[PDB]
């Protein structure tokens, strides 16, 4: 079926909840073998919350190349994400230094480091120009070069230094502040607004790395955006536009990491967000 005349059919029918069971039933399932092992126990945020074996991404490191991070490559949109955690206080040096070997050029940040009173992440870059983080564990240097406060969302600039060669790179950083502590938003207006401004950046294209995309598990607000952009991509690139079948996508996604779309809210809320962002794309 196309998407909004779907959209309306299970609302008027009021089941969103069976449809997502049926994502969740049919999902991929494969091992994730090495977040298991006890080594990596502080590794991981979640026990239930794994990278897959044949797509996370492994640090440039001999010792232990393990973090809680996986690559979803979708090949007909011709788009790379990495979805991972928010850092935790053992794993910011890992976090700066799978950003540095992937040639990563933005970080997207879904969540805010306390949530619900408790925290959510690691405070993992600088608040303050004249005061620099170094990562000794990885060789790494970290400053806040500039910040630009907005209503809905937050971009700063980030300077990354590999001490060890010293090369520099700059990585954009662009925070949505306001997705609400519980359920998802009334209006998918203000993350589209911020989804077009991560494009608008360059930080998306080809000529970079992949976007490095978290929340606190990087499998719900992490998923809405990715879902959202190849989507919408999609739906530029076919010549029939109403053949794109957001269920489809979601669980081609879930080929390469757990969990993507955590409730029938995130769902429902995905759904919005592509349908009124058709619009806006042509009018």
């Amino acid at each position: 079926m196309e998407m909004e005349k779907e959209f309306e059919q299970i609302d008027k029918s009021g089941s969103w909840a069976a449809i997502y069971q049926d994502i969740r039933h049919e999902a991929s399932d494969f091992p994730s073998r090495v977040a298991k092992l006890p080594k990596n126990k502080n590794r991981n945020r979640y026990r239930d919350v794994s990278p897959f074996d044949h797509s996370r991404i492994k640090l440039h490191q001999e010792d232990n190349d393990y973090i809680n991070a996986s690559l979803i490559k979708m090949e007909e949109a011709q788009r790379s994400y990495i979805l991972t955690q928010g850092p935790l206080p053992n794993t910011v040096g890992h976090f700066w230094e799978m950003v540095w070997e992937q040639k990563s050029r933005g970080v997207v940040m879904l969540n805010r480091v306390m949530e619900k009173g408790s925290l959510k992440c690691a405070q993992y870059w600088p608040q303050k120009e004249e005061k620099e983080m170094i990562f000794e564990d990885t060789n790494l240097k970290l400053t806040l070069i500039s910040e630009d406060i907005k209503s809905y969302y937050t971009v700063r600039q980030l300077e990354l230094e590999n001490l060890t060669t010293q090369e520099t790179r700059e990585i954009l950083h662009f925070h949505y502040t306001t997705w609400p502590d519980f359920g998802v938003p009334e209006s998918p207006a203000s993350f589209l607004n911020f989804l077009f401004k991560v494009r608008e950046s360059g930080s998306l294209s080809p000529e970079h790395g992949p976007v490095v995309v978290h929340c606190s598990a990087g499998i719900g607000r992490s998923g809405t955006f990715c879902l959202a952009d190849t989507c919408l991509l999609l739906m530029d690139k076919r010549k029939d536009p109403s053949s794109v079948d957001i269920k489809k996508v979601l669980l081609e996604m879930r080929k390469f990491r757990m969990g993507l779309i955590q409730t029938a809210d995130q769902l429902r809320f995905s759904y919005l967000a592509v349908i009124e962002g058709a619009k806006f794309i042509m009018g």
